[PDB]
């Protein structure tokens, strides 16, 4: 019993916030697609304007040009009253799509709206959902163009712009408040009585909007004059309305056909059917008529109808009167004083006036996956960086130099070319320099060929930008802990490589003194990404961009575009700079634009050019939530980038300072940063007084602006700094550079110095101190806001005209999972393709050790993660194990010094280990065994539950509680007991093999046999149970506790049949013939003691066993039959691997030999454990290089396979009870690794979130090597000339 | 997301139930097979005649697992259980894959 009013305003309101406001929007496809196709419709709808129209109309690529227009008042009619109705109807979509509002209904809501809300008021009453809306919203975005543009017209008719304009347009109303409309007619009339004024001059009351208050309307001249005749008490006020609108002796019914005449006909057009309260009209509710009758209906009131705003809540609530209802709930879109709305209209009901309840919360969670934004305009995550710098070889060494404000600049190096004869002060010969200075890498011809499988002879014809780019792709791939094929994201296929190069050095000096077969490839441009996708196998994209001076930063967009687009799902964004080729340099400074004296003087008076310096840089990148998914270390984020051209230049080189301010509006626009948000502006800063002191204008007008009181509106200082005054100018990694800057300036929270500044600043910038921006001159702290974030803008410019520039965010905060990783032992592994670099590693971490030694707990469980399951695994390896770091730090500096000493590293087999899997007995099957790995991984869990349900449908005791209580162990019958043993065997080696582990045989003992031939693959899971449980039923059923046992005899069988009394077979039986000097006797308790006797009389060792029924005897003769009926239930099947049966004493390799008759044969016969081996290692299946698992609770199947293999074999065992599980697992783990096996190292850590984290390790230890080819003879100062 | 769980969990409860055959080469088996000519509740009966003869667990037994028609219905089974189950049925009763 409560109506609600969708209301929408007139062009009073002021609307650019909304429209800020939606075209923010991003979480919403329908708004979005609005926002996309009303520019579009508005710009078709433009171009069918008068001749005279369309001079006065801005040219706008999408409606973020609109706002500043719309601000400034220089908006001309037509387009105001589009932008109006597109705010109102986005903001109605907006509410009713991702506002999950409940669209509105004929029974519980109406629609409502002022001189331009009459037209969205219909195109909402027709629709009946968003869906079904769009398209007439934007049929009416073109009724309200040509409606505007109409009214336009006929105000420019009747008046002329005045000469002080100027851009604004007048206003055309105002509202007079303190005299009832009835006078104002009347002071009206007797004005145009006496000023004797044409009929279509007059002015005219063009809306009732109070009982004291009015609104009349006129030309800005006229209107002007009779506001002058108004004295006090009235009021008068200027509204922002452009053109006549309400005049019944303006506009006629041809005006109002015209303006509907873009609607084509049809008989498919929508009724409506929300009633619309149309107050101004006669009648105030208005329902059945179709849309482009209403729409028709809208116009004519907007144009030749006056506004009833006296009459507008009077008609609401007799509406709601009609209905029975007894309160309004109002909607306002874009109303102005909609605040008054609801008690106006509830002024004439009854009452019951009642608040509203809450959003309730965010209404249901998203999906995971669902929860983020579309993949179009996403945050771009940087994951890591890596770089040479002049003087440095990692981004710390670079914070290093420019913390520290050092110069790096000097004279060429030999090593590039001379400089005696390549320069001169003033050059009178060909191809001399004026200038000799740069900032160079003096380790740049330093590479690991054999790393990177590259002959001797083949990398010293790669140019180094190959080599350094390899290098650090390959670190920061190593930093950013992705390996390939890891996850969804790395795929091999959805990595793509964007790289800026602008020279070739290499192949015009260097590696053509002498063309060979690797020339092309080691100097063409195209190879420096080919490479890092040829060697790492990544089979996406992989491009070159050369756009001078902003090749690295015009590189980066392409990849951000792949990324928004989706070509990739990681990209790896590089660029070099090598100087190599002297002409290059000559002809730079033959321009005019090397510095003669020295590095870049940024923003100093005296900056005359700039400093060439080498530098190559690579960057990982990601979209964020693909970032955040894979648990990646996040530096910084990048919100937005664009390009343009300095076209309007003075010349082709010199730059142009308005595109560059349009270039930052834009992508401030995009990003909706205002200029207080930014903190930081790495500026190009060439060190040029031109180009500095237009870059500087620029960027202080788009993020320092001046009020026109002539003080500054930033309420916070900002800082404006240059790279190229450390490191100088790199011409293709300057954007790259400037961005590894920043990074280390986040990282560090620290501003560095200025150091290009060396005499005097320069008299050409704007008053910096009065804008509230400096030029730090010292370091200073730059702490990032508590709850908030820093944002840098970052430019960069070319030679050629083009300009790029992108806006920085933090990176977000992080919240790992602070848990405590319950286990004891860690591992830590290293790896090297080589035994210098494995010792480099061992040495590089033993020094992170001692510079992390006291951190806290976690870090030796994000350390064993971090170097486990985010490294690729060379040949040379190693480990440690231990439950503190300190004696990882012991253990590895042994391994150093064994490495030192002179013990060589070799790599491990190719092929790697052969595993053979023991299965043991029911003998050592303890309490509580197994509760450990049941409640530390959730696998095991799982599989314990699915036995446990299996089971219980084949009604068998459940085997759940076994692993949870430990209690029930004291009661465990035989049944339950076996059914434990199978059920902990099965689960452990599946745990096993999703570590990495594939077995190449299988013997079991007298019960392993079954998890053993689940293994070789002859039997299911299901199967096995079935047919355990079942003989342990017979077994119960039939059977009788203590009339046999078992007795353990440690002699030769000779011996024991010489000493007993009687033959084999019926004094005694043979029950378990495990070894060369170990037996086991099986019988009656009086037999049993009888040789028990027999045996001590001769003084040889025997122990009791305490099985309570019989196994391999003669007491399983009375349930054999049934079991082999129960054998021939299950559905025996091939092996995958031989199956060892010591039943058989043999090696099964086919289904032949597994039919039911092989179940009572095992059950009945003895375990020929020597025979089975032996038959094993003749055929070579065994050999000492086996290595063996147990998968019981004891190791003592092994100890039978060490025997008969040999004595060097090494055995693992799974679990123990004095031992602890994760220890064995350890130490079973490192071996395995040692050996060469490729271990799931991912699957281990999965249930240990707290180990999830990849720390900053130290870099590879590359055997780094000179390959260098150098220039000789000078030659290149003799390009033309013949051998005189 | 919950059909893909759900998927997931008949997959881990069949692949527990039996093994991939040795010839698949990668294409997955049927576990279901619609029989038409008998009646939903004699083809109930002919189930539980062939379990009595044969001897099978209880997690391994054919079972009717749908009722289209009057005279059509769905078997499921394991591969090698349902392709031992069908040839038991003769003409004129029809057998879909």
């Amino acid at each position: 019993a409560q109506m609600r009013v969708v209301a929408f305003g007139d062009q009073t309101y002021d609307c650019s916030e909304a429209v800020s406001q939606l075209l923010r929007v991003r979480d919403d496809a329908i708004v979005v697609d609005f926002l996309e196709r009303a520019p579009a419709v508005l710009k078709a709808e433009l171009a069918r304007l008068s001749s005279e129209q369309q001079e006065e109309t801005p040219r706008f690529a999408t409606l973020a040009e609109l706002v500043p227009r719309y601000r400034a008042g220089t908006l001309n009619p037509a387009v105001s009253q589009a932008l109006t109705c597109i705010a109102q109807l986005g903001l109605f979509i907006r509410q009713h799509s991702s506002g999950q509002e409940a669209y509105p209904t004929a029974h519980d809501s109406c629609i409502t709206g002022v001189c331009t809300g009459a037209l969205t008021a219909v195109a909402v009453g027709s629709a009946s959902s968003v869906t079904a809306l769009v398209p007439l919203a934007l049929h009416t975005v073109a009724v309200a163009v040509r409606l505007g543009a109409r009214a336009w017209e006929i105000g420019s008719c009747l008046a002329d712009a005045r000469r002080g304009a100027n851009g604004r347009y007048a206003s055309w109303t105002s509202a007079v408040g303190g005299i009832s409309p009835q006078d104002l007619q009347d002071r009206i009339s007797a004005y145009t009585a006496e000023q004797a004024l044409a009929s279509v001059s007059v002015p005219y009351l063009s809306a009732a909007v109070g009982p004291g208050q009015s609104s009349v309307s006129a030309a800005p001249v006229i209107l002007d004059a009779f506001l002058s005749t108004l004295l006090r008490p009235l009021t008068t006020t200027r509204l922002p309305i452009t053109a006549p609108y309400h005049a019944p002796h303006l506009f006629t019914a041809k005006d109002v056909q015209h303006v509907t005449d873009c609607l084509p006909p049809s008989e498919a057009w929508p009724t409506v059917r929300i009633p619309i309260i149309s107050f101004s009209r006669d009648e105030a509710v208005s329902r059945g008529a179709s849309f482009p009758a209403a729409m028709s209906e809208a116009v004519r009131d907007c144009l030749i109808r006056p506004i009833a705003l006296d009459r507008m809540a009077v008609s609401i609530a007799n509406h709601a009167r009609d209905l029975g209802k007894d309160s309004v709930l109002p909607s306002p879109i874009a109303l102005s004083f909609s605040d008054k709305l609801g008690p106006q209209v509830n002024s004439h009901l009854p009452g019951a006036k009642a608040p509203t309840p809450e959003l309730t919360s965010k209404s249901i969670p998203s999906a995971i996956g669902a929860e983020q934004q579309p993949m179009a305009k996403s945050p771009i995550a940087i994951l890591a960086a890596s770089g040479r710098f002049p003087q440095s070889s990692s981004m710390d060494q670079f914070w290093d130099v420019l913390i520290n404000g050092v110069d790096t600049h000097e004279l060429v190096p030999p090593t590039r070319w001379n400089a005696a004869t390549h320069v001169s002060e003033d050059p009178k010969a060909k191809n001399v320099s004026g200038t000799g200075f740069g900032c160079w890498l003096h380790e740049a011809g330093e590479f690991d060929a054999a790393y990177f499988n590259m002959s001797p002879r083949e990398a010293p014809q790669v140019d180094p930008a190959q080599r350094l780019a390899l290098l650090t792709a390959t670190e920061a791939l190593e930093q950013a802990g992705v390996v390939p094929n890891r996850t969804s994201s790395t795929q091999k296929n959805r990595v793509g490589v964007w790289y800026g190069a602008t020279s070739n050095d290499w192949m015009e000096t260097n590696s053509a003194q002498n063309v060979d077969t690797y020339f092309i490839p080691g100097g063409n441009r195209a190879f420096i990404p080919g490479r890092v996708n040829y060697f790492h196998k990544f089979s996406g994209p992989s491009y070159t961009i050369d756009t001078a001076c902003s090749s690295s930063l015009a590189a980066l967009h392409m990849a951000c575009n792949a990324l928004w687009r989706g070509e990739v799902d990681t990209a790896i964004v590089g660029g070099t700079n090598v100087l190599t080729n002297p002409d290059m340099t000559a002809g730079l400074d033959a321009g005019h634009f090397l510095s003669r004296s020295g590095n870049c003087k940024t923003f100093d008076d005296e900056a005359d050019g700039y400093c060439r310096g080498e530098a190559v840089v690579t960057l990982i990148l990601k979209r964020l939530p693909d970032a955040q998914a894979d648990k990646d270390p996040i530096q910084a984020s990048i919100l937005g980038i664009a390009t343009n051209h300095s076209a309007e230049a003075a010349s082709i080189t010199r730059p142009h300072a308005g595109a560059q301010q349009d270039l930052f509006q834009q992508v401030l626009t995009e990003t909706g940063l205002t200029a207080n948000d930014i903190s930081v502006c790495e500026m190009h800063g060439t060190g040029t007084q031109a180009g500095d002191s237009g870059e500087t204008t620029s960027v202080v007008e788009t993020l320092a602006p001046l009020n026109r009181s002539g003080s500054a509106v930033r309420t916070t200082p900002l800082y404006i700094g240059a790279v190229k005054s450390n490191v100088g100018h790199a011409e293709s990694a300057a954007g790259v550079s400037s961005l590894a800057k920043i990074l280390l300036m986040l990282k560090h929270s620290k501003i560095p110095p200025h150091v290009g500044i060396k005499t005097k600043l320069n008299h050409r910038l704007p008053d910096l101190a009065a804008r509230n921006t400096h030029i730090a001159r010292s370091e200073v702290p730059w702490p990032r806001p508590k709850n908030g974030k820093r944002r840098v803008l970052l430019n960069n410019f070319s030679a050629a005209g083009g300009n790029t520039c992108l806006v920085l965010e933090d990176a977000p905060e992080p919240e790992d999972s602070q848990e405590v990783d319950p286990r004891e032992h860690h591992i830590v592994a290293l790896s090297a393709k080589t035994p210098d670099s494995m010792v480099n590693n061992l040495t590089n971490m033993i020094t992170w050790i001692d510079k992390h030694s006291g951190d806290s707990l976690a870090t030796l469980p994000q350390l064993s993660y971090t170097t486990t399951a985010r490294r690729v695994h060379h040949r040379h390896r190693a480990v440690a194990t231990g439950t503190d770091l300190l004696q990882i730090r012991s253990s590895l500096q042994e391994q150093l010094d064994r490495r030192v000493s002179g013990e060589r590293s070799i790599p491990h087999p190719p092929n790697g280990p052969s595993f053979v899997l023991a299965f043991t007995g029911q003998g050592s099957a303890f309490a509580g065994m197994g509760v450990d790995l049941y409640k530390r991984f959730a696998s095991f869990r799982s599989d314990i539950a699915r036995y446990d349900q299996i089971c219980e449908g084949m009604s068998l005791p459940s085997i759940k509680a076994m692993f949870e209580d430990e209690k029930v162990f004291s009661t465990a019958s035989p049944t339950l007991q076996q059914l434990t043993h199978v059920c902990f065997q099965m689960a452990l080696y599946r745990l096993w093999k999703s570590l990495g582990v594939q077995a190449k045989a299988v013997v079991g003992h007298s019960l392993g046999e079954y998890a053993a031939l689940y293994a070789a693959g002859v039997l299911s899971q299901s199967d096995t149970l079935y047919l355990v449980g079942r003989r342990a039923q017979l077994m119960e059923k039939h059977l009788s506790q203590g009339t046999h046992a078992m007795l353990a005899v440690r002699a030769k069988e000779e011996a024991i049949v010489a000493a007993i009394d009687g033959p084999p077979g019926e004094a005694y039986e043979f029950s378990c013939r495990n070894g060369e000097q170990r037996n086991v006797l099986g019988g009656t308790v009086a037999q049993i003691q009888a040789a028990k006797a027999a045996l001590e009389a001769k003084k040889i060792r025997c122990q009791y066993l305490d099985t309570p029924m019989a196994f391999h005897t003669g007491q399983v003769d009375p349930i054999l039959p049934e079991l082999l009926q129960v054998a021939a239930a299950c559905s025996i099947q091939d092996p995958q691997i031989p199956v060892i049966s010591p039943a058989y004493g043999k090696v099964i390799r086919s289904a032949k030999d597994f039919q039911p008759e092989y179940f009572t044969h095992h059950c009945r016969s003895s375990v020929n454990m020597v025979d089975a081996l032996q038959s094993a290692v003749e055929e070579g299946l065994l050999d000492k290089n086996v290595i063996g698992l147990e998968i019981g609770p004891g190791p003592v199947v092994t100890q039978f396979v060490k025997e008969a293999v040999g004595t060097t074999m090494q055995t693992f065992a799974s679990i123990n009870k004095d031992k602890d599980t994760w220890q064995l697992m350890t130490q079973a783990l490192a071996k395995f690794y040692l050996a060469g096996a490729s271990v799931e190292w991912s699957r281990y850590h999965e249930d240990f979130p707290g180990a999830q984290k990849v720390l900053e390790l130290p870099a590879y230890g590359w055997a780094l090597k000179n390959y260098w080819l150098q220039y000789v003879n000078d030659w290149s100062l003799r390009k033309g000339d013949p051998a005189v």
